[PDB]
C-alpha cells in the first residue's frame, strides 16, 4: 500500500562491480532465485 | 498497509564486488534462493 | 504491522565481495538457503 | 514493544568475503540453511 | 528495553570468510544450519 | 589423429536437459570456471 | 607433449539434468574452480 | 607415467542431477575447486 | 602403476546425485579442494 | 603399488551421494582436500 509516499530505506552509496536487486513495499508470495559470478 | 510515513534508511556499499536483494517492511510465506561464485 | 513508530538503520558494506539478503523487521513461515565460493 | 527508535543497527562493514540472510526483530518458524566452500 | 537499552549500532564484519543465518537481539523456535570448508 | 581412433569412452547417452562446455583434444591454458544453479 | 588435439572421452547424459566443464588431458596454469547449487 | 600414448577415456553417468570438473591427463601448475549443494 | 586397460576406461557416474573434482590418469604439483552438502 | 586408483581407466561412483578431490595417480608435491555434511 504504501510506497511511493517515502523512501522505506536505501541502498549503494557509490562502487565499482556491484548489482542488486532493490525491491521493498510488499513482496509476492511465491517463490524467487539469483545467481551471479565474476572473474577476477 | 503495514508502513506510515515514518523515518527507516538504509545504504548498501562495497569495495571490489557486492550483489543481493534488499526487501524491507514485511516478508511473506514463501521461499527464496541465491548462490555466487568466482574465480581468481 | 510489525516495526511500530520507529525507525531503524543498517548498514553493508565489504571488501573482495560479499552477498547475501538483507532484510529488516522480522522472519517469516517459509524457507530460504544460499551458498557461495570462491578461489584464491 | 520489540524494537526502538532511531537506527536499531548495522552489519557489513569490512572483510574479505561474506554471505547469509539478515532477519533483525524475531524469527519465525521456518527454516534457513548455507554453507560456503574456498581453495587457496 | 528488550536486547539492552534503546537506541543501539550493530555491524558485521571479520577476517577470511564468515556466514550465519539468524536474527539479531533474540532467537525464536525455528531451525538453522550453516557448514564450511576450504583447503590451504 | 590422437583424438579419434576406437571409441575412447561413452556413458549414459542422451537425457531431458544439460548445460556445460565441451573440450576435447586441446584447449586454452590459464582459468576456467564459472557458477551455475537450477531448480527443480 | 601428449595434449594438442590429444583424446577425451565420452559420457553425459541420462534423464534429469547434468552441468560441469571437460577440457582434454591438458591442465594449465589456474583453472578448473567455481561453484554450484540446485534445488529440488 | 602419464598417458604416454595408451588411450584415454572418460564417461559420466548419473540420474538426478551431477555436476563436476577436471582435466583428463596430468594436473600441472595450477589450481582447482567447486562446490554444490541442493535442498528438497 | 598409471592406466593399462583397453579401452582406457571411465570415471564420474552415479545416481541421487554426486560430485568430483581432480586431474585424471596423474597429477602434478598442484592444489585442488571440492565440498558439497544437501539436506533431505 | 599405486594408490586407490578409481578415476582414469574405471568408472566413478558409490550410492545415493559420493564426492571425491585429490590426486589420483602418484601424490607429489601438491595438496588436497574436500568435506561433505547433510541433515535430514
Amino acid at each position: 500500500d504504501a510506497e511511493f509516499r517515502h523512501d522505506s530505506g536505501y541502498e549503494v552509496h557509490h562502487q565499482k562491480l556491484v548489482f542488486f536487486a532493490e525491491d521493498v513495499g510488499s513482496n509476492k508470495g511465491a517463490i524467487i532465485g539469483l545467481m551471479v559470478g565474476g572473474v577476477v
